[PDB]
């Protein structure tokens, strides 16, 4: 079935804890009926999100908006497909005005959409019983969104909805959600909410005992922002990995599920501790829905108090200030060296002997370990002048030993404190629920803490490491905030040169103690001793104040990650993850954080290892260069990478087609698994820069990576495994390489590029592509050029709101819409490379509309929204099924409306039309030369022209024949002829060709061939048809043809092959008898003997006798009936006349009169009045009347007006196909 919504958008007021201070927003509500009176009976639980639409496959979701409100808004889907008809955006998708519509409901309003649900829109094999998507609202983004327009788009598989055994209790719809009702419709409080309360009041959320639940998350706010939810009783389900944090990002969908075994209420909460989230926080009840061998590890731990170095034996002789403020003792500076309380592991019940410490887990407590069955026995005893406690986090069983009930007026163990002195036994079990599931690592990683004050305890160091693996090398990013720790005070008084130097809250104060840490050292302070070869382990965390998320990167090292492999690994505060990394790289490494306010600050650590058939050749040099953007004005001086020919690095390979995407990108530079990649790096442009891949694997025997300028490096090494995919991903994937000498001062630059590992016989010949799919990339930034290594230089051009646009946000570099090259096939894979780089802002949410995608890690989840945290770079895949033009946008609007989107061109590669220049529909004032040389005009350079003189020709050496469609089009293939003279074959052999937009703004070609440019090969003789084809098509309105060597004379007669923009120029099948004799019918049929002119014979090009419509009488009124049987939507009309038995008879004026239920007309109206067409003056000849408005309907008519002799007819409708309403 498909299943019509009703909807209406229905300006209503909102305060938040209810079902006092009252907001006016706006919300997406269901109504009953079409007359738009009643309301929907929606459940308490929901809140503001609009109607949940539940969607099968092979469904078709019609809906029927109403504006109701005082604004535009729009229902842009996400995640299923849709006719254009119905996307819900403006933008220049050069498509008519029945088809911008669907961009904008006005109030009063209405409208209605049409959804699809493919068997492409459908969920994989290890995807969900049903895939969580949204839709929203998209007039403007921010106001819409921060208003409370978006709603729960459901795509349940196929035959899923006979409500499922019994369905009973199942699924709800979190929409952890961020309303800054500031900047919205109505302009104040940015209101963190969930479903649209705050504060512990969102009524409904039950569960059933045994049975478990399904969320299907949805983030939401229009400005990045990191999430982190909680149910605190218990641990969260994707994929099969097991998640605490459903670590929601700003615009995100999950389906997560979780396993209530407990009765109870459990706190749904968001931590982040960067204080706030006022709220994101509710309440969860669940009551009860009606009808080889275990060990037991012993630790002897406590809490005592001791003087903790933070970067000991380092030189650290600065004084210079900076890296100094934190390390150096002075005036108002403690230093280093603060006393601290962590855990420290004994031997016994004596607690007189501590265990052999390592460097190596410098701060952090003992390593505890725990297999799934295993139980732990954790004997603690406090030692400080405070109290603390020891809890774990993971593991969910913890009462204490021997009895079950909880001591004092205590609820829960975690706030039960301790006294300085006492010895309480804890025992902790681990149960399967607890522990990994098959598809994540054998060991997960977590923390252990106290838990009398989570804070303050933990930033004085009472913080230790947890696995609970299934049936060393401890990383810990720790910014330990000694202001908040107890012992400061005891810290100054002994460390200050006067006690009474208080200060306190003064910035330089506070930020000197804030000390940087990797487990507990920090500046290079860490060096940790691996051999070669072995295989290792990192159990990674990050516990601290930090609030951000890190991206944590060993340098050239590569870690499998979740089933794959992977270069940079993000941590969110309290999370821990396991990375698998086989150590087969020697040298001194960083253990960082690019964060750059954090590895300038001291979190760095070495790694230092050593121990105890083809060659793919690539000549890239980093050339500076000046940008620009969007100008189609500020011009910038950035820095780029350019691949580059001989080793006289001399010619600058100009690339094209395939390659305009890149712009700001360096080149593509792939291999196959286990040949040779050799790049040699040329400096150009000035300061110094390099090239680091991190694939880069050396050989044994610092390691220099300095490139002065106007010199040259070679990077050599053997591409591996661990570089390449893995049987269950694509047949590629893509690494990154820039410049290491500045990690991001040097990207702002430009300093960027893509690189690809493909799989062992994948690229082909010597293409050296892979030939059989497209592949592209799209590197998403926002670039900060006052951070430029160039923003002294670019003063060829006082820090307030001028910044502003000096922050680009860029696609590939070319902010709004402003990105080439995107011109793909139709039905016909598409491998998409989706990186994001630099700041946190950066956590963008790409969404690629109208269509769906795919991704693989050792599993294949079907998506449509990919969020890219920087340093991951994907890789995706999508056919897409419909053509026309669509957009790559990033759903957070002040990062999308400053100017991040582009446009890709799918084709339809079933049409291919002649443009015109046979039949002259092209005149001749468009055809234009360089020399006509003498009455050889080029007026003339038609196919198949005949008449002694019939071509362009000219004894010009150097010459040039050029075009002009009057508009941009897909210009798909060029023929070509020649002429002959006397006893003379004029032709032209070797040709090649230019383009352009304007006219004045020429480029070459440069489709697949290796060279320079294409060089196409022209006839032989005078009439060698030669079909050359621009698989590689061109977008064009101005082509040029250019000849380079010619017989005789240079002399062409051409044809061009192509399509209009959006693929709506194939017939619609009039002549090829693909409309039935029966589906077309006219007023009247001149008919005797010899004769029948039946309204059935009114086919283009038709021959034979009695070939044409023919009325019986002859009259200005009278016309020719299609019922197409299907709405069309119609983009021309092709119009000829017969001649029969000396009579030429044919139509000079005619007009078009339109249907749609098969008795009501509309006649085609042209400003205002009647449009009187044109055509005609012969009786062969056709005529093509395009029309500006393109015309839809399934019915056509004809009324011939001012005709000559007789009116004959015939026809052939220049449409395309669609859907219209329904
Ligand atoms: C939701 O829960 C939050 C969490 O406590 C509530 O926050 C409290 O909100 C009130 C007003 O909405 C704040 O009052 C104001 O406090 C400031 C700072 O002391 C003071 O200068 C003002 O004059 C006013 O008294 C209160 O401080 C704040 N609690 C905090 C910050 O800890 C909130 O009220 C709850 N409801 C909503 C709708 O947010
Ligand atoms: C080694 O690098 C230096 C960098 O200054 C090169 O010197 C410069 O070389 C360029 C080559 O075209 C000369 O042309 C001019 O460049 C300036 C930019 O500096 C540009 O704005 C102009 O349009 C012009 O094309 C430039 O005069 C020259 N500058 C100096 C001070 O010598 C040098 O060529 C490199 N070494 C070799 C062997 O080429
Ligand atoms: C120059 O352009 C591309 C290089 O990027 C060449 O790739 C060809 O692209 C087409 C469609 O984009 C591919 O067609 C498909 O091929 C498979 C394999 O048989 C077939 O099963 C599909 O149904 C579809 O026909 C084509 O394979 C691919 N490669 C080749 C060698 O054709 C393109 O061919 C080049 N064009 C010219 C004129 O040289
Ligand atoms: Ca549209
Ligand atoms: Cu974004
Ligand atoms: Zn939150």
């Amino acid at each position: 079935a498909t299943r019509r919504y009703y909807l209406g958008a229905v300006e209503l007021s909102w305060d938040y804890m209810q079902s006092s201070v009252v907001y006016k927003k706006t919300l997406f509500v269901e109504f009953t009926d079409h007359l738009f009176n009643i309301a929907k009976p929606r459940p308490p639980w929901m809140g503001l999100l609009g109607p949940t639409i539940q969607a099968e496959v092979y469904d078709t979701v019609v809906i029927t908006l109403k504006n109701m409100a005082s604004h535009p808004v729009s229902l842009h889907a996400v995640g299923v497909s849709y006719w254009k008809a119905s996307e819900g955006a403006e933008y220049d998708d050069q498509t008519s005005q029945r088809e911008k519509e669907d961009d904008k409901v006005f109030p009063g309003g209405s409208h209605t959409y049409v959804w699809q649900v493919l068997k492409e829109n459908g969920p994989m094999a290890s995807d969900p019983l049903c895939l969580t998507y949204s839709y929203l609202s998209h007039v403007d983004l921010v106001k819409d969104l921060n208003s409370g327009l978006i709603g729960a788009l459901l795509v349940c598989r196929e035959g899923s909805l006979a409500k499922e055994k019994t369905q009973t209790l199942h699924k709800f719809i979190l929409l952890f959600a961020v309303f800054d009702e500031g900047k919205s419709w109505h302009s104040w409080p940015k209101m963190h909410t969930v479903n649209g309360y705050v504060n512990r009041s969102l009524p409904g959320l039950i569960g059933c005992h045994r049975k478990s639940v399904y969320w299907h998350v949805i983030g939401m706010g229009t400005t990045p922002e990191v999430h982190s939810i909680f149910l605190e009783g218990h641990t969260f389900l994707v994929r099969n990995h097991r998640q605490a944090s459903l670590e929601i990002s700003p615009i995100t969908f999950l389906t997560a599920q979780t396993l209530l075994m407990d009765l109870g209420q459990f706190l749904l909460f968001c931590h982040i501790s960067s204080h706030q989230h006022d709220g994101m926080e509710a309440y969860v009840k669940v009551d009860s829905c009606p009808e080889k061998h275990p060990k037991t590890w012993v630790h002897y731990i406590a809490a005592e108090e001791e003087d903790w170095d933070y970067a000991p034996l380092v030189l650290a002789p600065d004084d210079r200030s900076y890296k100094s403020q934190y390390l150096n003792n002075g005036p108002q500076r403690i230093g280093r060296k603060y006393k601290k309380v962590r855990f420290m592991a004994y031997t016994d019940e004596t607690f007189k002997t501590r265990e052999a410490i390592q460097h190596e887990s410098g701060i952090l407590g003992p390593l505890l370990y725990g297999e799934v069955g295993d139980t732990l026995l954790i004997i603690f005893k406090n030692q400080a002048s405070r109290p603390y406690n020891i809890y774990p986090h993971g593991i969910t069983d913890v009462r204490p030993l021997y009895s079950r009930r909880l001591p004092k007026g205590v609820k829960h163990l975690k706030d039960f404190p301790i006294l300085p002195g006492e010895i309480f036994k804890y025992k902790w079990t681990v149960t399967v629920e607890d522990g990994p599931t098959k598809s994540d690592p054998r060991c997960l990683t977590r923390y252990y803490s106290s838990f009398v004050n989570m804070e303050r305890d933990l930033a004085s160091g009472l913080i230790g490491p947890l696995l609970i693996c299934y049936k060393r090398n401890v990383i810990l990013f720790s910014v330990f905030d000694e202001n908040r720790s107890w012992y400061l005070t005891e810290n100054i008084q002994r460390f200050l040169p006067n006690p009474a130097g208080v200060q306190l809250e003064d910035p330089e104060f506070q930020a000197s103690n804030i000390m940087h840490s990797i487990n507990g050292y920090v500046f290079d302070s860490l060096q940790l001793s691996v051999c070669l070869h072995e295989v290792a382990y990192w159990y990674i965390l990050s516990i601290g104040a930090q609030t951000d998320f890190l991206s944590v990167f060993f340098s050239g090292y590569t870690f499998k990650h979740k089933m794959v492999y992977e270069d940079t690994l993000t941590l969110f505060p309290f999370s821990g993850e396991t990375v698998f990394m086989s150590m087969e790289n020697p040298g001194l490494w960083i253990l960082g954080c690019h964060n750059s306010d954090f590895r300038n600050r001291g979190m760095t650590a070495l790694l230092k290892v050593s121990s105890c058939k083809k060659t793919r050749h690539y000549f890239i040099a980093a050339v500076e260069r000046l940008w620009d953007y969007g100008m189609s004005v500020p011009q910038f001086k950035k820095v780029v990478f350019q691949e580059f020919t001989d080793g006289s690095f001399t010619q600058p390979l100009y690339r094209g087609e395939l390659n305009e995407h890149l712009g700001l990108l360096g080149p593509y530079i792939r291999a196959e698994v286990e040949d040779n990649i050799m790049v040699t790096f040329r400096n150009q442009a000035s300061r110094p820069y390099s090239f680091y891949s991190s694939l880069i694997s050396y050989e044994e025997d610092p390691r220099k990576n300095f490139v002065k300028p106007n010199e040259t490096k070679t990077y050599f090494w053997k591409v591996q495994h661990h570089m390449a995919p893995t049987k269950d991903e694509f047949d590629c994937k893509a690494w990154a390489y820039f410049s290491d000498v500045d990690l991001e001062k040097d990207v702002h630059s430009g300093l960027i590029g893509p690189l690809l590992v493909c799989h062992t016989n994948t690229l082909n010949p010597a293409h050296g592509r892979q030939v059989t799919v497209q592949e592209f990339a799209l590197f998403f930034t926002i670039f900060d050029e006052t951070k430029s290594w160039y923003f002294t230089e670019n003063m060829e051009r006082e820090d307030p709101t001028f910044k502003e646009n000096y922050r680009f946000h860029a696609i590939n570099g070319y902010i709004m819409d402003t990105l080439p090259g995107l011109v793909m096939a139709q039905d016909q894979r598409i491998r998409w490379y989706l990186l994001s780089m630099g700041s946190n802002e950066n956590i963008h949410s790409i969404h690629f509309s109208g269509h769906v995608f795919t991704v693989r890690k050792k599993e294949e989840y079907k998506m449509a929204l990919y969020n890219l945290y920087p340093g991951v770079f994907e890789t995706v895949e999508m056919l897409p099924s419909k053509a026309g033009i669509w957009r790559v946008e990033c759903l957070i609007g002040e990062h999308l409306h400053a100017g991040m989107s582009t446009l890709f061109l799918v084709y339809s590669n079933k049409c291919q039309t002649p443009l015109g220049m046979a039949s002259g529909h092209i005149r001749d004032f468009q055809i234009t030369a360089s020399g006509q040389y003498g009455q050889w005009a080029p007026k003339l350079a038609r196919l198949h022209y005949s008449g002694s003189i019939n071509a362009w020709s000219t004894k010009e050496p150097f010459s040039w024949i050029k075009v002009d469609l009057l508009a941009p089009m897909i210009i798909h293939g060029i023929k070509t002829q020649g002429a002959r003279q006397k006893f003379s074959s004029l032709y032209i052999s070797q040709f090649i060709i230019m383009y352009s937009l304007d006219g004045k703004k020429w480029q070459t070609y440069r489709g697949n061939s290796t060279g320079t440019l294409m060089v196409f090969f022209g006839n032989v003789d005078s009439s060698g048809i030669k079909h050359n084809i621009f698989n590689p098509p061109i977008i064009a309105r101005y082509i040029r043809l250019h000849p380079t060597h010619y017989s005789i004379r240079s002399t062409l007669r051409m044809e061009l092959m192509g399509c209009d923009l959006n693929s709506c120029s194939m017939p619609l099948g009039m002549e090829s008898k693909a409309i039935s004799d029966a589906q077309i019918t006219a007023s009247s049929y001149f008919t005797n003997m010899f004769a029948t002119w039946s309204p059935s014979k009114a086919r283009l090009h038709l021959q034979g006798r009695s070939n044409a419509w023919r009325p019986q009488v002859n009259n200005p009124k009278e016309w020719l009936q299609v019922d197409f049987q299907k709405t069309m939507k119609v983009t021309g009309v092709t119009t000829q006349g017969v001649k029969s038995l000396l009579t030429s008879m044919y139509v000079k004026e005619f007009l078009i009169s339109s249907s749609q239920d098969g008795h009501q007309w509309t006649l085609f109206f042209q400003n205002g009045k009647v449009k009187v067409f044109q055509g005609n003056q012969d009786s062969f000849t056709p005529v093509v009347n395009s029309l500006d408005p393109p015309l839809l309907t399934r019915y056509l008519r004809i009324h011939p007006q001012s005709w000559v002799h007789q009116i004959a007819l015939r026809m052939e409708v220049l449409g395309c196909e669609a859907q219209d309403l329904y």
